[PDB]
């Protein structure tokens, strides 16, 4: 419902781990929306659904594929902000979270560089979701790029 493609990995504080296999007692590197700060923290709860569609995000190091109403977080002013994927308008004054190298550096690009596409899977397959107290957390795509995305609420 607001998961996120199987073998999305999630980074942790010992490396790059599949959702599918995060539990309550890995330690994941979550960003505060309201502090905009980087911590390890655990998951309060893994979720675990079965879905035919998703939204897939591509665009200048940044991809995410996730469902229609998994929570995209992005930066508008000084402020960050969450949108539902299916909902999401890209607009040069909004701005997806990449974290770039070893030492957490933000590098936020134009949420208009980004393409999304809106599939039906030919057939059904496992999308995961964590709670993090922060409300978001770091994946790492298939060419190794680290970007913020939404928790589940």
């Amino acid at each position: 419902d607001e998961a996120l493609l199987v073998g999305t990995k999630v980074t942790t504080k010992a490396g790059d781990k599949n959702i599918e296999n995060i539990t309550l007692e890995d330690e994941v590197l979550q960003f505060d929306m309201n502090t905009k700060d980087f911590s390890y923290t655990n998951p309060t709860k893994t979720q675990k659904v079965i879905r035919d569609e998703i939204y897939h995000f591509e665009g200048a190091g940044f991809d995410q594929k996730v469902s229609p109403n998994h929570r995209m977080i992005y930066e508008q002013g000084g402020e960050i902000k969450e949108c539902l994927a299916k909902d999401f308008e890209p607009s040069e004054d909004k701005y997806f979270i990449i974290v770039e190298g070893s030492h957490m550096q933000i590098k936020r690009i134009k949420s208009t560089d980004v393409k999304i596409t809106h599939t039906k899977l030919d057939e059904p397959t496992e999308f995961h979701a964590l709670s993090v107290p922060g409300k978001s957390f770091v994946v790492t795509d298939e060419h190794g790029n680290r970007s913020v995305t939404g928790a589940s609420m």
